[PDB]
């Protein structure tokens, strides 16, 4: 990283982030640099407020996968995973809202954690307990193994 | 199972449940029944609450290994996994809960959750959450990999903040 030509300012647009690391990526395996020496010298790598931050920030970067992953972390803004789930368990289904609308905004939630992490099964397992009582009673949960099954067969309990 | 010794009247005892599901699964392909052919039969082996059970389970069981899993669900009850995400996601860690016993009790609701379905990453992120805003002025998600890293730093915060 003696002559490296790519930069970074901090910009936090997510395809920004992965062009930057791509380029550098590159450069480590362009003339050699160890994985000491690239963490060595990232910070020539940096200006604006992307110093800014690695400046805060290098005291986690114990390895080169960590300082990598802590860009993309901080400048590819996600709701972290952490208030998600928090967010998923905050708002009951209430008696008037229905159940395709109550799955939406749950799967949407869902859709932001990292693909492959839960599976279906487990999802339902997440979102079930916070079914209104309406559609529990006539629904069980080893009945269900889809989203699909949950609302099939919960839009037939609002029919009647 | 034209002619298998083996029954099963319905008791709700988990250890009755696996010798039953074991001494059928052998039973199964020693004499070589098809997954099908033994779904079919299955009845056979039921007496008493066992059948009136079959009878109105048997439309969710459309094959052999889902009519297990409806053995072990019904006859072997364990607490469901919705019910323990739901109380654990009930309670926030309050101002005066110190951050030890309080992910103790946290981590002891993850263990009741079957085996192997998340790792500590995934256990940390559903904690992280309820920890009182005191510790999570100090830590930052990114800066804990282990609830041994959460723990260790979280001593410092009420050691003196």
């Amino acid at each position: 990283f003696s002559a490296c030509t790519h930069s970074f300012g901090g910009t936090r647009d997510h395809d920004v982030v992965e062009e930057f690391i791509g380029n550098i990526e590159t450069y480590k395996d362009v003339e050699g640099i160890s994985d000491e020496n690239a963490l060595k010298g990232i910070s020539l790598l940096f200006y604006g407020m992307a110093s800014t931050w690695w400046q805060g920030v290098r005291k986690e970067a114990t390895t080169w996968k960590e300082a990598i992953a802590l860009i993309r972390e901080h400048f590819s803004p996600t709701k972290p995973a952490y208030q998600i789930y928090m967010e998923f368990f905050q708002n009951k289904q209430d008696d008037h809202d229905p159940i395709d609308t109550f799955v939406i905004q749950k799967r949407a939630l869902l859709a932001q954690l990292p693909s492959g992490r839960h599976d279906e099964e487990t999802e339902l397992d997440l979102l079930f307990g916070l079914l209104n009582i309406k559609y529990r009673k006539h629904i069980s949960r080893h009945s269900v193994h889809t989203f699909k099954d949950l609302l099939e067969q919960g839009r037939i309990i609002e029919h009647n």
